[PDB]
């Protein structure tokens, strides 16, 4: 059973079927209602009764097949099932025969059907066909479910995934709910949203890069969104937000793809508080309006395990980031960061807990590694926030009000995944370091407002939103090497 | 008055506020109403009437100033509401009154607390105890070029219509997000990246994979693939990018909508599309008709009528009732192609680069048919197969597709087609992940695109694709 050879027998079977006159790509079908709307409105008669008074246009496809008079064949649409029933009695003869025009049928192809409503004498819903029409034959063979299991086919080919799998097609609904529920949030908070230029001359990470014919330059994609948005907060726009991707040239593994779906907004007034009020609003009402619960469980350690329980009801544990990894480690971390032997003392701490090293070893990536592995996992079964990133972190973020060099930032982490980052932005250009991009510099002296701003990771989001441990398994056509 | 002068005092004065002990960015403002609600709230409020019990703390931008009485414009949201410093009300324990006051300038960020009123001629008004600069404007903001482009911020602030020309553009996207969404279409991503990208692409560096990657010209092809994969009615928002020449109509990055309907056919397209625009432009107007400066704010307006039904002009037909030429079946035929230059030259069309029958048809209907109907939209439809390779074939009419596009003025607005599912007519099948998804089964499907940019200019008046953008890119 050959693949090649099942095609070219299907390839002569189409062209054998426009010979005979038939054309099996036919231009128009009218259906009269689709397959989910047939389940809702007929799913409570009772069992082998038939309306056979109503007509219906219906169209699917075909799913499974199986065998004299008698012929039974499994429908899909839009993502739900019913079953046709194929009786010799109901057939019209006028169209043609009744065995040639269901021997044809082969796993995949897709149908119109006229037919009456009714339920099987075993009791399944099903469509009574009086004629069946092939609309688009399936030339390849369908898998059955195992097929794409180990295999990057459900990656490559991502409509067999969706055909095959059910659990593929919840996946990417959620998705779309997740970010239609972000929206109407944003939206009924009063936040406009606003397009961004993806390319711009200046551009952490490596960038990508890019010729533009005409003006003879040479453009870089946006890693953020942060600047053009900080600008119209500037012209008046109090509450603006952007939802697309965003690109960050750098490599590829399971919770980093280069090309990313980012949400930013900044929100002219807001405090440190608002923003840990909203992303605790946010990810409570999220969760509820998915699940109806705050309770979800996650495969942290893949789907061959046990899963833990993350409770998503608010509020959400704060940890200091510098108070607790001295607490962690019995260690003080000094008052200048960036000093030498406060280098040196972090530089220590990697080594005797057998770290890798950061090297390019630098106070912010060491604070960083030093979270990474004593702070970012301390908690698995609820979300929570790591906050007061000191300044040398965080340049853009402003000083904390009663800690020295720190910053009034938070970072919230879920199954020790980062999600979400904000913070109160400096707006005293005397204070920026940067500013001594440059048109960010030159709009802060037009007066920006004191302002919050906060950016969530979508596609992280939707991973634990969906039990996922891959963020190849929430992008539709994740990008591959051929 | 050198405006680097301007920014030198004013940034000295802030210097000079710091070594005063008060701090011209302070951390925060306890902010409880919105001039906007405020605006609302107070509307109805007698002339000279006060709340003086009421105390509300709000923000905003001074944008007009004007010696114990102090009037100022203060304006948040694109509302405005005036502000009335009386020395009586003022707190005198917090500094003093003309101290406070006399530092205020034009374009500076101010928290007040006080009370609402409306001044006895009737303006409504917030009347402060106590005045805190928030964030100093250190340039001098100009009354009513490209600067507008650069450092939009301020076209943002000094016009009411560029904010009101912004607000319609998103307001146009969510009315077809909620008009899709309400049909039952649902809205995904696809790629920005392929491997394959007619139009010159962008090209960018993979550096994980050392490859070598196209930026997206449409988003056509993985959206077919999801019609496939059984999402019967899908769609996306988003940009895509032609590395092209910049034209008042043509950004080489701009925002299109794509959408695939399975088992939708040409009449269901064209409903749909005068459902859209005619439901869309009575939700941003309340009637059918608006006015459009085609020839610039200069000359006169013309009336764009959008009551459907609108006409439709078939192509070939339409070309020859002018042309009085018959195009012979095979358009790209060598004699088609000489004859079809031979129009052109007579009419002195210039010939477009390169001259291919599929460009040439193109010249033709600019010229002969695009220019026709310009007090409402109209589609030209049935254009040859050789247009739209992807077009399912006519069903009586050899040669030809089913294909819709709509025009506004003379400028494609909205294209079409139901599309070709057998793979053995796809001559493109010698984009390589395409064909073979076409041999697991397409349905019959129609897929139409929008251009939004282009919608966005005819619904507000504009005439250049860079006032419908916030960031147009320029060279430096
Ligand atoms: C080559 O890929 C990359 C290289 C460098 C950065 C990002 C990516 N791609 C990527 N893909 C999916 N999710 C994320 N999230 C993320 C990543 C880093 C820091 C914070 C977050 S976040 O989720 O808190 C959100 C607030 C952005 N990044
Ligand atoms: C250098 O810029 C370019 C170079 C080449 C192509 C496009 C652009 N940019 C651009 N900018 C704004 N609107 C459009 N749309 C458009 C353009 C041409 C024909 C039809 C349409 S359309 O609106 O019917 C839509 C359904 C495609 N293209």
């Amino acid at each position: 059973v050959d693949p090649r050879l099942y095609f070219e027998n299907r390839s002569k079977f189409i062209q054998d079927q426009k010979d005979k006159g038939i054309n099996p790509y036919p231009h128009k079908f009218e259906r009269t209602i689709s397959i989910p709307e047939f389940i809702e409105k007929y799913k409570d008669l009772g069992n082998g009764e038939h309306l056979e008074d109503t007509i219906l246009n219906i169209t699917g496809r075909i799913m499974r097949v199986s065998a004299q008079k008698l012929r039974f064949f499994d429908l899909v649409g839009d993502g739900e099932k019913i079953q046709v029933l194929a009786n010799y009695s109901f057939h019209n003869h006028e169209k043609g025969n009744f065995a040639e025009c269901y021997d044809k049928i082969r796993r995949g192809d897709i149908v119109g059907i006229v037919g009456f409503p009714g339920k099987s004498k075993k009791g399944e819903l099903s469509i009574f066909p009086k004629e069946t029409i092939l609309l688009s034959a399936c030339l390849h063979m369908l898998p059955m479910k195992y097929g794409l299991k180990d295999t990057e086919i459900r990656y490559r080919q991502r409509y067999l995934d969706l055909l095959i799998n059910e659990s593929s097609r919840h996946t990417f609904v959620t998705r779309t709910k997740i970010i239609n529920f972000l929206r109407n949030f944003l939206n009924e908070r009063g936040f406009f949203e606003v397009e961004t230029p993806m390319m711009n001359l200046i551009a952490n990470a490596r960038p990508f890069i890019t010729h533009h014919n005409d003006l003879d330059l040479d453009l870089y994609l946006r890693i953020a969104t942060e600047l053009p948005l900080k600008m119209l907060i500037v012209g008046g726009i109090d509450k603006v937000y952007e939802i697309g991707k965003v690109f960050r040239n750098e490599g590829i593994d399971n919770t980093h793809n280069p090309e990313f779906t980012s949400c930013e907004f900044y929100w002219a007034y807001a405090d440190y508080n608002d923003l840990i009020k909203w992303s605790e609003d946010f990810f409570s009402q999220l969760v509820y309006h998915l699940f109806g619960t705050y309770k979800i469980s996650y495969n942290k350690d893949g789907p061959e395990n046990q899963p833990i329980e993350i409770d998503f009801t608010p509020p959400y544990p704060k940890v200091s980031i510098v108070e607790e990894i001295e607490k962690v480690t019995n260690t003080i971390l000094e008052q200048p960061f960036d000093s030498n032997e406060t280098i040196e003392k972090m530089i220590n701490i990697i080594k005797e807990h057998k770290i890798e090293l950061p090297n390019p070893p630098t106070a912010a990536k060491l604070l960083d590694q030093l979270a990474s592995h004593f702070i970012e996992n301390k908690y698995n079964d609820k979300p929570f926030f790591i906050v007061e990133h000191p300044q040398i972190m965080s340049p853009l973020a402003k000083y904390h009000r009663t800690k020295p060099g720190l910053t009034e930032r938070l970072e919230m982490f879920i199954c020790g995944k980062e999600v979400l980052n904000a913070y109160t932005e400096l707006n005293d250009p005397f204070k920026q370091k940067e500013c001594f991009d440059s048109a960010f510099c030159t709009s802060l002296e037009y007066g920006l407002p004191p302002t919050g701003g906060l950016g969530l990771g979508i596609d992280r989001i939707t991973m634990f939103l969906t039990n996922k441990n891959s963020i190849k398994d929430v992008i539709l056509f994740p990008t591959m090497r051929p």
